[PDB]
């Protein structure tokens, strides 16, 4: 299993212009024709080295001469001795029934479908299997038709037809060239969903939605979230959709969330179906932005993709830049930007300083599906982010039309993305592309100085990268570091110097530098970072009470939020360090009041306000430390909620009952009120038991939608309440038929802070609603445990290695793409105590000597093991 690097790119010896894919579809033996058309570019004693993996060649024919200048090789079909212009015709055998691994064309229930990204066409048939090479599509597809009534693929019909026995056929035709990995098949016996959207200029589009049969009351909201994708592109960034025919199918089998196929997005259901009693808030808007990611792609990663894997964000980080401003414009932008904060904080960062760290452009890759990662992904997100602070919009999307007139119909990489930008803009960008190929997470310090005789405050700022794992040099980067000052009122200071005004984004360019600001006329409190303006860390010896007049005065309410954080980082990290000595929590009388204050302020937006009350996880509090304490960390986050439901109990049920609305609706202000009524009852829940067990028992039974209804139940686990058993019961029996409810409760089941969680979750391994052959129950039961309680996980008995050792053992056959985002929690052992750390490394060493090591697993533990 050997490293590609990105320095290695090279053009392609051979282009194919055109493909036309015959399938004679069924579940056991599937027959594949292709037919391309093939351009040789490179020398013309270079062979044409067609990608394959897993297939049975049937017959390799150029120009219809069968050929004999060929051999296979390991991944490889090797032709020689070719002319300049061609037809290549492979036929090959692939099996679909047996493809555990959702990776080429495979079965979902009883329908047949495909995923391609990264490398799966290659699963499928011989061929170019690299995002560079851009052929135009046709596919006809050959089937029964009592089983497959439904033949789909990228485009618009062009053909149809009956045959004997039972069997017909439909053709497709995509007229945009696309990379293979683009490329989706589906058929199966579906209900559709049908609507219209009209484009600005007039064009209409046929909207098509396939869900399992007897799940149309589960579509509107998907269907909704499209038409109204489609509209904020337009309004938002200028881009209509290109095509007739927008279809989208929801399978319960798919190892990614969904994938951005021409015309025929193929969705995890999971990010599809949604009814008021089956799915929370959080589905309703997890199910917009995915809608919408998929969506945004049709521009940023169809009509302009990646020339090569290692410039995977450039669609990627630009797409979730694109859904963040789709759900922050239309819903809050607040909650929007506090949860993809807490995302970067708490678990991006741990990335950037794990074994696998990475730069957004990554240089070295075993196994191109290792690298659908936080960091390509968020921290790309971040890395547009800083280039739309640094232009502001206008400029933005001067640069959006340049990348667009530029690179519309071909490969591109993430400089030129860069380049349209700092060429619309008449930004200097050169330094900032630093960001693409340097790792880790930078370190920000900030001093202060206040001078009464000058009126001048002066930023001393410094920055540094500790080195990381894949690189052992670091420099400096262009850090946009957006400020504001704050007098003693509360109203904002202007910045200037000189007579002249400042811009409040600072340019962090050196390792150490100070900003001077004139006509300061009281010593300031500053905001830092605003809006999380770089992807870093920031130190600056903050007063308590400097956080709580920002929790009152800031500005932008995500200031607010981020003080609210800094006060009680300060604590967690005391209360830890307690915890280790036997010590109960301590928390000044002061810091309680803070949030005391937050809860009875009319005024502040109860969106707002939700996170304010919720505490970090305990994935964003390990941050905080040099070694993880996860039974530290635990127990002080149930400690820091008690003793705040204790001191703020009469305010919390206040506010819990005044946040009351008998209607449900799926509206940004009700789910904020909502949100800041369940933030309430998960406090409650943890004060006095018996009215916390009648309040948590009545919502649970009440609730006339399933947000209140887990919320509740959450509760009940999260407390250990006399209710739990029971509630927890009647979950089962009422929704044990439906996987995606029941994986709420299986997540549930693993986060319990129960002492008997293990037992409870291997017993489960035999749930009724669980099954080892689906990503989702994989991701909810096992994954959870994992990743969302290391507290068991990293159980002092070693207990949790030994069981995700089991379940990977198992997975590393069945499908490794689960299995590797499963590994992650293990990778991490540096980060933990030295006995830890030991049984850790037997766990991994243990795996290292699986028969059969997937490169997905092994790529992942040879870092690790270093
Ligand atoms: C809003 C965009 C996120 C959903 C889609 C992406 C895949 C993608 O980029 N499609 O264009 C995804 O699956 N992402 C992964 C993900 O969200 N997953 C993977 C398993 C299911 C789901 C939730 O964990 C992460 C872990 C990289
Ligand atoms: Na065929
Ligand atoms: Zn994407």
């Amino acid at each position: 299993p050997q490293a590609k690097y990105r320095h290695d790119y090279r053009a392609p010896d051979y282009q194919i212009t055109d493909i036309d894919l015959t399938f004679d579809l069924d579940a056991q033996k599937t027959v594949v024709t292709a037919v391309s058309q093939a351009v040789r570019h490179g020398a013309s004693d270079a062979p044409l080295r067609l990608n394959g993996e897993d297939l049975k060649l049937v017959s390799v024919h150029i120009n219809d001469e069968p050929w004999t200048a060929w051999k296979e090789e390991e991944g490889a079909l090797v032709i020689s001795n070719l002319p300049e212009r061609f037809t290549l015709k492979i036929i090959n055998e692939i099996s679909p029934a047996a493809n555990t691994a959702l990776e080429g064309l495979y079965q979902s229930g009883d329908a047949l479908c495909t995923q391609c990204e990264a490398e799966g066409f290659r699963h499928i048939t011989y061929y170019l299997d690299r995002p560079d090479v851009l052929a135009r599509f046709t596919t006809k597809i050959i089937a029964d038709k009592i089983k497959y009534p439904f033949l789909l693929s990228n485009g618009n019909r062009v053909a149809q037809g009956e045959l004997e026995n039972g069997r017909h056929w439909v053709q497709w035709q995509d007229p945009f060239p696309k990379p293979c990995y683009l490329f989706a098949l589906v058929a199966g016996d579906f209900d559709v969903l049908r609507d219209t959207f009209t484009t600005r200029s007039g064009r209409e589009v046929a909207l098509e939605l396939y869900v399992d049969r007897g799940n149309l009351d589960r579509a509107p909201w998907a269907m909704t979230s499209l038409k109204n994708s489609m509209k904020w592109d337009e309004e938002r960034f200028g881009l209509e959709y290109d095509l007739d025919i927008y279809m989208i199918v929801a399978v319960d089998f798919f190892n990614m969330g969904a994938m951005e196929n021409k015309g025929l997005n193929i969705f995890n259901s999971k990010y599809v179906l949604a009814r008021t009693d089956t799915a929370t808030d959080k589905d309703y808007l997890d199910i917009e932005r995915v809608i919408g990611h998929e969506y945004f792609h049709n521009w940023t990663g169809n009509r302009v993709t990646c020339r090569d894997w290692f410039q995977l964000s450039l669609k990627e980080g630009l797409t979730v830049f694109r859904d963040q401003e789709f759900s922050s414009d239309l819903g809050s932008r607040a909650v929007n930007r506090i949860n993809n904060v807490r995302t970067m904080r708490g678990l991006q960062f741990a990335e950037d300083a794990s074994p696998m760290a990475h730069p957004i452009r990554p240089d070295m890759v075993i196994e191109m599906n290792n690298f659908y990662t936080l960091t390509v992904y968020e921290k790309g997100a971040e890395v547009i982010r800083m280039i739309h602070t640094l232009l502001g919009e206008e400029n933005f999307q001067k640069g959006m039309q340049l990348y667009f007139e530029r690179h519309d119909g071909s490969a591109a990489t993430c400089d030129d993305f860069v380049q349209a930008m700092e060429d619309a803009s008449n930004v200097d960008l050169s330094h900032f592309r630093r960001w693409y190929s340097q790792s880790g997470t930078p370190i920000v310090t900030v001093k202060d100085d206040y001078n009464p005789e000058t009126e001048q405050y002066t930023l001393t700022i410094s920055q540094r990268t500790p080195a990381t794992p894949d690189q052992a040099e670091k420099q400096p980067l262009h850090i946009p570091f957006a400020i504001e000052l704050y007098d003693n009122e509360g109203k904002v200071i202007p910045l200037q110097k000189g007579g002249h005004p400042v811009n409040s984004v600072l340019n962090v360019t050196q390792a150490e530098q100070t900003f001077v600001f004139d006509n300061v006329y009281f010593q300031p409190v500053p905001a830092l970072l605003c809006e999380f303006s770089a992807p870093v860390k920031l130190e600056y010896k903050w007063s308590d009470q400097q956080l709580t007049f920002l929790m009152r005065h800031a500005r932008n309410d995500f200031s607010r939020w981020d003080a609210a954080q800094s006060l009680l980082a300060t604590y967690i990290k005391l209360n830890v360090a307690r915890h280790q000595q036997g010590q109960p929590l301590s928390l000044p009388v002061h810091v309680a009041d803070a949030f005391r204050a937050v809860l009875l302020d009319e005024k502040i937006d109860p969106a707002l306000a939700a996170e304010i009350l919720t505490l970090p996880s305990v994935n964003e509090m390990a941050e905080l430390f040099d070694i993880i304490d996860p039974i530290a960390i635990a127990e002080v986050r149930e400690a820091l909620t008690r003793t705040l439901a204790t001191e703020l109990a009469d305010e919390l049920l206040a506010i819990y009952n005044a946040n009351y609305q008998s209607e449900y609706r799926v509206e940004h202000e009700d789910i904020a009120k909502r949100t800041l009524r369940n933030a309430c009852l998960r406090f409650l829940a943890f004060g006095e038991t018996h009215l916390a067990d009648v309040l948590v028992s009545k919502q649970f039974h009440e609730a006339n939608n399933m947000t209140d209804a887990l919320a509740a139940l959450s509760a009940a686990v999260a407390a250990q309440l006399p209710c739990r058993d029971a509630l927890m019961q009647e979950y089962d029996d009422k929704w044990h038929q439906n996987g995606l409810v029941m994986d709420k409760w299986f997540i549930l089941q693993a986060t319990s802070p129960a002492a008997n969680v293990l037992e409870t979750v291997r017993g489960l391994l035999q749930h009724r609603s669980f099954t080892m052959s689906n990503p989702n129950r994989i991701r909810s039961l096992i994954g959870a445990f994992a990743g969302s309680n290391p507290a068991a996980f990293h159980a002092e008995d070693g207990s949790g290695y030994l069981f995700l050792v089991e379940m990977l053992t198992d997975l590393n056959s069945r499908n490794p793409q689960v299995a590797s985002r499963l590994i992650e929690p293990l990778i991490r052992l540096k980060r933990y105590d030295a006995k830890r750390q030991e049984k850790m490394r037997a766990a991994l060493e243990q795996l290292k000597g699986l028969e059969n090591l997937s490169g997905d697993l092994y790529e992942k533990i040879t870092k690790a093991l270093a």
